[PDB]
């Protein structure tokens, strides 16, 4: 049976697949053609149907797992298209699955005869997956990185970051919504809180406000926008800084607060609204992460989940905001395999079955 | 000179006016007609021009202030119309002013000749005003109230609440944005944090999403809406509860998260979107207030500012959410003179000048 781990989220399904590369002569002859065809289909294509994507740049090559050498592949598709994936699965296997859809779609996976579904917790898998990928490294490079001198744009640059002793750690999982975890040891972690203002809020509001049809298009619009056209800033209320409580004139006082004026609503652009949505969501996540960090006494905050994939705007905004508002006490950290840790952690549960 | 205190906010100007009622015979003869006409205009009208409103139901009658008996009046109008107010002021006085507009519009107030402007801090005035109004009571009734048994709708009802020893206290000021204060004594308080997701976000987003033309109309739309048409709930992701971390199926997992689907965007109503906006803003304020309370070790959280005026939906939502998510550890408290404490606190600064 092929070695998959699957994280079925509210929005995206994430799949980790281990391709063995030490297949012996006897093994190659003694494998059933369906097993052969699966491996071939997955490794010879980078688009699967109309919505599956293999993130080739994330592949972990020559990894030793369960005593075999192979390549770890990372694949994603919309949860909306899971029926299609399951239908392909019934054409002519132990599936470790996590995320909410491991429960919601349990009965659907069992339409695949003789398939054994083992459900694993969405956040145990996250923790296990994150610690594992960082421990094996990203093909010899750091899995973890930050933005050095994030306060200064002429200096701000991605730099690797070492997590050899990775405790304690605040993990901020930005999916559809947000889960915040305090990780004290490999076996000791709790969900501190969460927020419902997450990746799905950005995409949903953006679609309502601008008609964008994709996450990527929403980000493209936002990169061309000016969020201060929609937001009311401290200087719009004070005429400058609010010096007494150290609030700079440029801080947002009211997100979308300038949209209470009909004349401003009529002159704001879709790009402006896309950017204000991104900035509003991103700043609220950073602020919540900051309050949790201070309360949990944790100064390393790592952001994961697919809201940040191909999203340097939000990453730089988080790097700069966390550092500025914490007066340099907290560090914003990021991971190359952003959205896949649950899928990896599920795959790692395989020996338990 | 008449006794005013003024809080010029990003959205609303709030004005407290003390009408003396012990005017003696000699005093009545020795008052200039302009002073007479001001007092008459203010006490014989409840609408001032097209946008000024006197909140008659909030009046404090037979109050002793600065050694005189009088009535304390509460008046509001949009900051957008302050030029009109200032123009009336130049037709044929010491003004204690707070809020951001005391700085932004300082030079405008000085176009009123021989007028002395004394700027006071937006949050010192809040604290002083709140403690004062509660101490003199609301014409003998409690200024402070909560919703008893807010978890149970057949039981949930407004009940008075005593603040005779009002420390410590978490004050959540929901204006355009949100300021959160930890009040340890009459003289010892700090701004813990704030959020830019406040009253202006509700009104701005609502106007963009539904075309509503007033705060009151936005609330009317929201009262008829179903926020779960726009929001993705825990049960939409899991198929029910997320039992492992105590998240009920009905909790919002992603605000507006169902709006990523074109078919749902096409079937959602304006009322649904108004309600989802209110619920999104209100829950985020409550969650932030909860994290600050836990971090500051304060279990009484009082919500003020005009986002909650004529807004029982948000109040009940805050009462229920704070109690549910804090497992009953925190109490949501409300004050009858919600938006006026800064204006009162400014008026109380009068002897200092
Ligand atoms: N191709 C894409 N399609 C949709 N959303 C995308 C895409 N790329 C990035 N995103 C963003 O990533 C978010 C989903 O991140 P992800 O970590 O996969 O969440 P999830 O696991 O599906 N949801 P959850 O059930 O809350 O854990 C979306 O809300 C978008 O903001
Ligand atoms: N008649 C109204 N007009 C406008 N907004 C109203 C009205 N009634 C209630 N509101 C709400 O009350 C909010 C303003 O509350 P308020 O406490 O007066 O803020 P502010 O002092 O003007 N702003 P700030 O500079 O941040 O302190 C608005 O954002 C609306 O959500
Ligand atoms: C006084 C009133 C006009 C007002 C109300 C609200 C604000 N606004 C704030 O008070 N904010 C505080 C913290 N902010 C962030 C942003 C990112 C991160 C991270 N990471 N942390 N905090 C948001 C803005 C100002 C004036
Ligand atoms: C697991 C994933 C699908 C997910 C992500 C986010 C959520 N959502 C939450 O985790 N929330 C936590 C606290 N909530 C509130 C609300 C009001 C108050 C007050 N007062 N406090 N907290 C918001 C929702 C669920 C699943
Ligand atoms: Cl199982
Ligand atoms: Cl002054
Ligand atoms: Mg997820
Ligand atoms: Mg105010």
């Amino acid at each position: 049976s092929p070695w998959f781990g699957m994280d079925i989220g509210g929005t995206l399904v994430k799949l980790s697949y281990f391709e063995p590369i030490d297949i012996t002569a006897e093994e190659e002859q003694e494998e059933v053609e369906s097993l052969k065809s699966i491996r071939k289909y997955l490794t010879s294509n980078v688009a699967y149907g109309s919505t599956g994507i293999r993130d080739v740049h994330l592949e972990l090559k020559d990894l030793t797992l369960f005593g075999r050498r192979g390549n770890l592949h990372f694949i994603r598709f919309p949860t909306q298209d899971l029926p299609t994936f399951i239908q392909m699965g019934r054409d002519k296997t132990v599936l470790c699955a996590t995320g909410g859809g491991a429960y919601k779609f349990e009965k659907d996976f069992r339409t695949i005869g003789n398939l054994h579904l083992h459900k694993l917790d969405e956040l145990d898998c996250l923790v296990k997956g994150l610690l594992y990928i960082d421990s094996v490294s990203f093909n010899g490079q750091a899995e973890c990185y930050y933005f050095a001198n994030a306060s200064e744009p002429e200096r701000c640059q991605k730099m690797p970051f070492n997590l050899d002793d990775p405790y304690p750690l605040l993990v901020v999982n930005i999916g559809s919504g947000v889960s915040i975890l305090a990780v004290h040891s490999k076996d000791n972690y709790k969900r501190v809180t969460g927020t419902s203002l997450g990746g799905g809020t950005f995409l949903g509001l953006c679609s309502l406000l601008t008609g964008c049809e994709s996450f990527e298009e929403a980000l493209e619009m936002a990169s061309k926008g000016d969020s201060t056209q929609a937001d009311k800033l401290v200087r719009d209320i004070y005429g400058g800084d609010y010096e007494r409580f150290g609030l700079p004139g440029w801080a947002v006082a009211s997100s979308f607060g300038n949209m209470i004026y009909k004349e401003k609503r009529e002159s704001v652009s879709k790009e402006d609204l896309a950017r204000a949505t991104l900035v509003t969501i991103t700043n609220n996540i950073g602020s919540v992460a900051r309050m949790c960090a201070v309360n949990e006494k944790i100064n390393r905050v790592v952001f994961v989940g697919n809201f940040l994939r191909v999203n340097t705007l939000s990453m730089k905004l988080l790097a700069y905001a966390l550092d500025y508002w914490s007066k340099g006490q907290l560090k914003a950290l990021f991971l190359e395999h952003e959205g896949y840790f649950g899928a990896v952690g599920a795959l790692l549960g395989l020996p338990n079955f």
